[PDB]
């Protein structure tokens, strides 16, 4: 048929989309600036297609009930047909391949652990083995359903213990965990994706600091409905603007070049 | 060969496939050992699939000959039906992608500097600057056609002078490009993938190292003929390998640290 306009779904998530200073007057793709927001328009451009941004509903990034059997979040928008194309930090798992369609990945991380300066951790092994500092993950993500699933002796024993931590240590948005590392003086630490911590690492006012090795290696990719046909194009233009660099410069752009803790 | 029998082409390149000791008396997949051998039998399992592991005929990766448009190396077997599958360090590359299918990643390296250990080099930057120290990649492989096409400015200066330098700064193994910055008292580096040169560091006779950030970043995948039924399995078992932590597993296998150089 006729060219529609595709439909973007992806996700309020610094920096890769937040809000424009005087959205509050804007309209449509202009609301919205930051990594996948230049992303888009670069994949958009290659392909040749114009696109419409839409924030997901839920604010989530996608799991399946277990008894419904439905998917929420980002996934859930293309697995059932409200969108055409999801451009976001959306983390390329087993699970989610078999039922979307995944781009070879536009940026790679590692789950990874966010201290308040100064706490006594090291190592995810560290917080296994003690129980003053408190610790926990985003709901409806990739980082829960990895210790979820784990059979590491590590990660399945942190998670025997966050599964029924009281209160509950796990948190609705990144920005919420974010707040409870500030607040909790060095006794709540937040497992979050390498991307996350090391650009809230560069934010004011300085007090968090990713430490130890990442306990997984993985990636984002631009996801499509299963069979989709802008799946090949997409894929394609992730390649070509990887080799060109300019993804390396992106991610400098809004994680580096305008941090807020120095050079 | 047999029916049913899955053929697997691979290349020589330690520690990814390597002839076991004592390889002349044993026969079929039993003379081969390495990562990329021990991830094929785990592929197989996965995929229920019987396999017969060929080293690539001109031991070449691959690379399209600009007049004649044919493939050679890995990639040329895959694109004119001699093998079924690749499983090897082969890098996702835009060009590739075009004419054959990839995995999702299962190890990811970037563009490296090889340095006799006391050279004065410690950027690609560097390198370019000056003209006393020569340097060079491997001939029909990724590396290669990465400096050609590039249009970013350090790199394009590389390849200026690395196209004309003479003699030929180019190799034709990974061997042969240690062997040369280990003979070269310092005036050659060698351009290489940062696994390989990550391995090699770790050996005796311990003079060579890596320095500087790396000049990209990409990945290895499996690779199928364009449309190849097995494509989608495959697909799932690197990501289930993945997430159930086997391929660090058997990079730490495959890269362990016998201290062969220091403590
Ligand atoms: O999720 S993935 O596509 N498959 C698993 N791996 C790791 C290398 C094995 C990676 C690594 C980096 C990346 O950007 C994406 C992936
Ligand atoms: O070659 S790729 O599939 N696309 C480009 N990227 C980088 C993250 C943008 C990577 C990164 C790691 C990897 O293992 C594979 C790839
Ligand atoms: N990127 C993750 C969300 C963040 C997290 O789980 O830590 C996902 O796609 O589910
Ligand atoms: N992995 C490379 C070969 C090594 C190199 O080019 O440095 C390829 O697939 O072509
Ligand atoms: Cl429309
Ligand atoms: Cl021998
Ligand atoms: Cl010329």
């Amino acid at each position: 048929g006729a060219n529609k306009t595709v439909v973007v779904t992806t996700i309020l998530e610094s920096p890769y989309v937040m809000m424009k200073k005087n959205h509050e007057m804007l309209e449509g793709n202009e609301r919205y600036e930051g990594y996948c927001v230049d992303l888009a328009a670069e994949i958009a451009k290659h392909c040749g297609f114009k696109y419409k941004l839409t924030i997901v509903g839920d604010g989530k990034y996608g799991a399946r009930d277990a008894d419904t059997k439905i998917w929420n979040g980002m996934v859930g928008e293309l697995v059932y047909g409200k969108a055409d194309i999801a451009i976001a930090p959306l983390t390329i798992t087993y699970v989610r391949e078999e039922v979307i369609d995944f781009s070879k990945p536009f940026m790679s991380l590692g789950i990874s652990i966010m201290i308040k300066k100064g706490t006594p951790i090291e190592s995810a092994e560290d917080l296994s083995k003690q129980t003053e500092i408190a610790y926990g993950t985003l709901d409806s993500g990739s980082t829960k359903e990895f210790f979820r699933r784990s059979k590491i002796a590590v990660f399945d024993k942190m998670w025997t213990y966050m599964r029924s931590a009281e209160p509950s240590v796990f948190v609705r948005t990144t920005a919420e965990g974010v707040a409870r590392v500030r607040k909790s003086k060095g006794k709540y630490a937040y497992l979050l994706e390498s991307t996350m911590n090391e650009y809230i690492e560069q934010r004011k006012p300085c007090d968090t600091m990713k430490v130890g090795g990442n306990l997984d290696s993985k990636g984002y990719g631009i996801a499509t409905p299963k069979g989709s046909s802008l799946g090949n194009a997409v894929n394609l233009a992730v390649l070509k603007l990887s080799e060109q660099g300019l993804l390396d410069k992106l991610k400098n752009k809004w994680w580096y070049d305008k941090g807020e803790c120095g050079s």
